[PDB]
């Protein structure tokens, strides 16, 4: 008799509608009920064995060649709803600066536009933005017309915040796919599979050796390495392959994950999805996906939870699955301006749109760096440099406080530079840095 | 007119050469014609050679063959040499580098002599320990030894020559050790190659006694005491891998059917920048050798060890620029018959320089088996924590004063002090710690504080 | 006398007009109790403006409460909480520690606040007793309408919780004796108690016996010795009034204490002691007796009493500034100055287990340390710690508001092996820090100080 | 006027005890130093405005060059002889013994670089110019000690002490403490060393005094044309350079036309109320260079008729345990007034380049300047002629902490004002350009980074 005191409010919440809006109004609602019913009535027995997930296995069987074939038997989606409030800009994540002058949105046309022009195949991307990314990025979608692309925008589901004591629905909401109709028409062509890719990722380009074992299975989910740098994230249980969360950790057992291995899993969120297989589990409804807590407050009011699935949740749910192992290369993600100074540097070499760690780095490792509070906002970042220093030598950096740099500048080794409060520190032009401290 | 001023800087020694305390008479002779015998080649002073994938071989290759059986094995074929002739001045400390203590606190000689009572009072074997010592170390070293008696290993000693200090605006002498590679002519004149190979020993096993990680393989031995089908081995160099940490030393390339050394001073100009990378040369000399005491015997009669001639510059403190003629071990394979070096886990090569790989070696990053010493997890990556700490911090004494107990490491990545900063008792320094006291400020870091990812200004 | 008298009538004639003028204001059908409390006003200044050395306390008069508490408890049933009534007092805010609100609901431990601290102290009476006894706060305007939509928490529970409002008075001019167009304090209780209608309804429900502490202290609990003493008293003497009292700290020279006036006890406070022997009240000690404000009263007196015209209380000054204004007197009193009145009236000497008023921040952190146990909603010093001496904490002026309190310590510290805190200017604690023996945290204008999570200070001068 | 006499001959007497105290040998030259201090205590007991410098007595420097070079041979230069005054140390810029064994340049010593200049000079035209240098008691022996590096190097080089004379009391009036009474006393001390007798027998004719700071000092040809063979026969005897002032150099000396002569004329000797237009008023556009052209037949034929008039340097010094105590002197340039047919001519600033201290040395090691056969000369591309003006604070001062600071000599092409004072550093390959303030307060150190440009910026 609990659950039926909100549902009676989701009954009096369709005669707010605009008249228009009726056709994804009296669904969005039976989700919601469909994930309410799992909120509450809510191992270790297996191990992941040797045969189920290497890279240069897969290069050695290995590229099809060569036109195209093939590559024409597919579609790419790439995420998009998240604004960068966190990075500083209100607006999408999408549209922010990266490589002079490119923005994240412009360097994904920038990748198809090669394919394109060079296998005269016509490989459509594909928006899955949020209603808070849909109004800006539909008025800029106009200067990619006259470029050798098709384009295909449309909305995720709205889902109703609700109180402790009495907002999009994650990035697992892709439920909306069948809804815009796009899945229907998609199949119907010829293609037979989706790239899903986050946008964040600059590595996450479409690959030609995985396109060997995709193309003439099924479900592909992407993994790389743990490092130091990112500890907690996702990592077979009776049959079928498992996405396990940090979350859905039993108290007991917090010691044995992260430590050892014991699991050298992680989730990259780069997936590949076979199209005909979704029909057989959207349409007879057996997805299962994980909802998570994800309950935070901001900015003044109760604590509120939003309730949210995972798009590498449904492996559990899709039949013969294996994963594969892909090196650093291909997995690059950008959350903080500190990420901003790494990829925009000398570090990285600029190749038709995708970009590549460059030569000559003579050690193959990220030199990661550390920038102060005052770095953060991205249009403060840009006040703080202009002129991206030479990096090509330089190991660990660490900057905090009210400090400027010159045009030209070269960091090699270790450098430390720390204004003390209601300090200025003005490093000079064409200044070269090496292991050093600068107070 | 090179000679006609030779003869001068020949002449001008006959008159210390009468300055001779009677008995200390023909190790003074045989020295100082042993120092004509360079300065004469000194006067007179590629590329086509890219390196072999035959000859330089992977650990992995040698580790699995493998384990060599069994009672015992024999291991009486080898003798252990250490070198032992350099100060600890850089360090701190008025002496021998070698008295420095480590760890609980046996010293670096402590921890290798561990190491081979380990081995006897195992393998019911009777190995010896030799060290070669210069005029600087000789006299400290030999008075703390009296310590090792009833320890199972015998340890010999035996010291390093003494030429003169010569001039570099005048050319004329007024002293130093020549570096490591007279090795070769002062342990056969002490006596003790004889008697080595005498007993029957034909293999020594040069190291430094800063390479706490240089200890006795027995999977390297075996590839040596009854060799794989073939011939060999006059001569064996242990390598490691380019890293960043260390971009100046050694490489081996094969110049003209023998394998050579190469130092960065004997490349000309025009090729400076093609040495370390292109990395066409990831190998790195370890100065970790093996070689054949039978072998020795027969090059060194017949002055057939040839080394290039290192020529170093220095006039500390006050005075003239000083030139010291120095030769190594390393750039003496090339007059070895049939050389071939093998490469090495990092594991086997930690030289403790500063007084910040002290703190390293000494953490709980590192756990100690009576002697010798390994990188024992909890670890999870297997990287190399980087560790500077500052000016306030090199002398020993000065750094024992400061960690009340030495901090945990195991999830340390990177830390760098400097000022006057003092620590505490089981301090925890984990991820990116950065501590600076400026000129003036004191920082105590309060005892049992856990500094993870911060920067104490 | 002639020229003095004249003038002191015209006063008393002069305000009372205007006090006549400011009834009809107001004019609010809602009278009850305006009329009343305007004559309680000119009652207290009528006396303000008409206007020792006597004798130490005898040696019968006052009790060692080990004397009493071996007697021992009660044995039926008991049974002998069925006369009892607990009042709180709950006239006062919590601005000087800086919080929006009654006093009675800023949170102490787990997140306890002082009123919940207090129901869950009856509940567990009632409970484990079969007994149900009453709980009343004495409440003002400032604290009643606030408090009242909480009261509905302690639904379901195994209380009875009353209320009610101690009369407005309004504020007296320093320079020129005229109204302005406040509560008279805790001494008011008395007729408001009794004018509420309560008074009389417990006096036929068959109760005896009033326990009157404050809220701000946590320590001040219903004893079963000290309540054996007055039901089923010793000989049949039948008192009446009883008064906690504890020996004096240097923490507390600025305190009130009992003394034999003329052939009854009388309470002294600061204020009404002569120029010339201020000292002489502070030392030798001597006079080693100190006020607590707990308070045990007969009910049956206060009716002879009250209906009668003869609580006689000494008469505070209290002159306030505050904001942009120049001068105002307001005329307050105090309970324990009735004691006067009554007869019988003794006072029996206490532990300091039982006094504990959480007045500032510094007060706080002691009282949510690991220094103290929380059971049944009283905590009491707990084993193990050893010396049984009282830390002292004075913490910063950037530590006055609560708000700050919480968020400059990311986790309450380890205490038990404290002797001495200090710590002023900006500074923060983070989780696991460990306190022993006397720490001193000085951080300059413009400077901070951020002790590390796990840190260990034990005798050291932190700058 | 019978007290003067009584004290003048008091002194006469006091001395004489101090004879009575030398080494054997010394005594010859002893006393004739002893009674050139007689004369000059005699003068000093006994001791405008109408003074405006005409038009034709003197000339621009261009004028001169467009005459303009000798043709024959010249092999003009065999009638010269240069003269560098050495007596001065370099205490002042934290060096012990003389200034003139200061590094420069790679690093060339200041005397380093004359002798580079002759032997250019000697080697190119098949002459053989002498050098004499005029050092004193405190500059001689050691530099003596290093004239042995010169040997085969094409230059006869030379030396000769100039007198020492005793420090007289300021209260007492009496001699103690002994010092070199000014450069002045070159007139008498090069007559007496005889080698003024033995050039005037080789047949030179002329003299080039002038200053081991002053390193644009050159020997230049076109002022020679008009000395040996002049235009139109005058016909003169002491030549003066001399420069404009700059607001550098405005406390300076300048040449007037006083009775008939030249006179030089300097602030100290100037009455009070008229010291303001002294120093400007410009008006005296003219400054002293003290690059002097001198005849040695000249000098002979007024020397022995002690007819050379020069004004006493009074000198007031008190260190450093010391009592207060005159030091008389005399001016080199002084001595026009007594010599005939006298001229001073106008010479570009070029010629004029003394490094007096370390704010100096920085500009002229700089890659301002340019070095080649000793000579140096400023050069390209410094696009507006003007000269950058360095002021290095206290801590720069001596020469052995300055080069510690300067990891390398920084650009200053294009630099027009650099002011530092307090702690700091400066790595390699720094550029100033403009007008760069660093400026660190006590207790604080500036480390300046390598590769750093600073352009028109303040560091603090």
């Amino acid at each position: 008799e609990l659950e039926l005191s909100v549902k009676k409010e989701l009954e009096k919440i369709l005669t707010t509608a605009s008249s228009h809006e009726f056709e994804h109004t009296k669904k969005d609602l039976d989700g919601f009920r469909k994930l309410f019913h799992r909120f509450l009535q809510e191992g270790k027995i297996q191990r992941p064995p040797e045969d189920s997930i290497p890279y240069e296995k897969i290069k050695a069987r290995g590229l099809p060649d060569n036109i195209s074939s093939v590559l024409n038997k597919l579609v790419v989606v790439k995420l998009n709803g998240g604004l960068g409030t966190s990075m500083g800009c209100k607006g999408p994540k999408s549209l922010i600066g990266v490589r002079n002058e490119n923005t994240f949105l412009d360097l994904t046309v920038q990748q198809i536009e090669h394919l394109n022009k060079t296998y005269n195949t016509d490989v459509p991307l594909v928006l899955m933005n949020s209603f808070n990314t849909d109004e800006d990025t539909k008025k800029i979608l106009q200067k990619y017309n006259h470029c050798r692309v098709k384009i295909y925008t449309f909305n995720q589901s709205r889902y109703p915040r609700i109180n402790k004591e009495s907002y999009p629905p994650g990035h697992g909401d892709i439920a909306s796919f069948y809804n815009s109709g796009l899945l229907d028409t998609f199949i119907g062509e010829g293609k037979e599979y989706i790239f899903v890719s986050n946008i964040d990722n600059l590595g996450a380009t479409v690959d030609l050796y995985i396109l060997n074992h995709l193309m003439n299975c099924e479900f592909v989910m992407e993994v790389t390495n743990k490092t130091r740098a990112d500890v907690k994230g996702g990592t077979q249980y009776e049959g079928k392959l498992r996405l396990v969360e940090i979350a859905q950790v039993p108290k007991a057992h917090v010691d044995e994950f992260k430590s050892v291995s014991k699991f050298k899993i992680f989730n990259t969120n780069n997936l590949w999805i076979s199209l005909a297989a979704v029909k057989r589990l959207q349409e007879q409804n057996a997805i299962d996906m994980e909802i998570i807590v994800n309950a935070k407050t901001l900015d003044g009011g109760l604590n509120v939870i939003q309730l949210e699935t995972a798009v590498g949740a449904a492996i559990k749910s899709f039949e013969n699955s294996l994963g594969i192992n892909v090196p650093r290369s291909r997995f690059l993600p950008v959350k903080t301006t500190s990420d901003l100074l790494l990829v925009m540097s000398n570090l990285y070499s600029l190749n038709a749109g995708s970009l590549t760690m460059s030569e000559k780095r003579e050690f193959p490792t990220v030199p990661l760096v550390k920038l102060g509070s005052s770095f953060t906002k991205v249009q403060d970042y840009l006040r703080r440099f202009e002129s991206i220093p030479d990096m090509l030598e330089l190991d660990h950096l660490t900057v905090s406080g009210d400090v400027t740099f010159g045009k030209n500048v070269s960091l090699k080794g270790t450098v430390i530079i720390i204004a003390n409060h209601g300090d200025r520190i003005d490093i000079p032009p064409g200044a070269v840095l090496e292991n050093k401290i600068v107070s």
